[PDB]
C-alpha cells in the first residue's frame, strides 16, 4: 500500500554538544531547504518518549538506551500550522500538527550517521536557530540549548 499518513502528533529531539553546544542540523529529502533537528510521529501504540528513542535511533544512528545518555523532556508542548507544502502526507482535512518537546546533550560532536536526511552539519546554536524554517525547531533550540 502507499506511504501511511503521517500523525499529526510528534515529537521533536534538539540534539546537541555538550562540550561545544553545537546543535546537530540535518537536511530534510522532502524539502532540501528545512534543515532541522530530529522530528517524527507518535504512533499508535507508542509514547511521545518512545517514540523520541526510535526517530533519533532511525534517523542518525544512535541508541540513547545503549549509550546511556539522557533523553532529557523539556515537559513543553506546541502546535503549529503544517507547512502547506508537506500537508500532502497527513490525513484529508489535518492541518494542525502537536508537538512535544525533548533534548539530547552528546558529550563531544561526533560523525553522524544519517538515513533519512541528505546531510547534516553541526553549528553554533544562534546559526542553527536561525537557519531552521521551524519555529518551534528555533524555540526549543533558544530556550534549551542557548537559555
Amino acid at each position: 500500500k502507499d506511504k501511511v499518513y503521517k500523525r499529526p502528533v510528534s515529537i521533536l529531539v534538539v540534539i546537541y554538544a555538550q562540550d561545544t553546544k553545537r546543535v546537530l542540523m540535518l537536511q530534510r529529502r522532502d524539502d532540501p531547504d528545512f534543515w532541522q533537528s530530529v522530528t517524527g510521529s507518535v504512533e499508535e501504540g507508542e509514547t511521545a518518549p518512545q517514540a523520541a528513542m526510535r526517530e533519533v535511533k532511525e534517523e542518525v544512528t544512535i541508541d540513547v538506551v545503549a549509550e546511556q545518555l539522557t533523553l532529557i523532556d523539556c515537559q513543553r508542548t506546541v502546535e503549529f500550522e503544517i507547512f502547506s507544502h508537506l500537508r500532502h502526507r497527513y490525513a484529508p482535512g489535518v492541518t494542525r500538527n502537536t508537538e512535544s518537546w525533548f533534548c539530547l546533550a552528546l558529550p563531544h560532536e561526533r560523525q553522524i550517521v544519517f538515513t533519512e536526511h541528505l546531510a547534516y552539519k553541526w553549528l553554533d546554536a544562534p546559526a542553527a536557530a536561525a537557519l531552521t524554517k521551524s519555529w518551534s525547531n528555533r524555540q526549543a533550540i533558544e530556550q534549551f540549548v542557548i537559555n
